[PDB]
DNA sequence: GTAATTAC
DNA sequence: GTAATTAC
C-alpha cells in the first residue's frame, strides 16, 4: 500500500493508501476519496506519473 | 471549458 | 450549485 502525496487546497498533504475509498481517473489526472478519520469523507487528486503503484492497482480493480 | 466525481 | 483536483 504505502501512502501517496498530494497538494490540496493550498496545503500538500500525505495519506495512507489503507485509507482510499474511491480512485478514478479524469482525463490525465487520477482522483481519489479517503477516510480522514471521523465519520469524514477527504479529496485528493495526483498526476497519473506520480501515483503509487498500490494506488494503480486499485483503480484497474475498481474502475468506476 | 473539459474530463469524473465528490464534499458541503 | 459550486469549488476542487491535472493537463491540455
Amino acid at each position: 500500500m504505502a501512502t501517496v502525496k498530494f497538494k490540496y487546497k493550498g496545503e500538500e498533504k500525505e495519506v495512507d493508501i489503507s485509507k482510499i475509498k474511491k480512485v478514478w481517473r479524469v482525463g490525465k489526472m487520477i482522483s481519489f476519496t479517503y477516510d480522514e478519520g471521523g465519520g469524514k469523507t477527504g479529496r485528493g487528486a495526483v498526476s497519473e506519473k506520480d501515483a503509487p503503484k498500490e494506488l494503480l492497482q486499485m483503480l484497474e480493480k475498481q474502475k468506476k
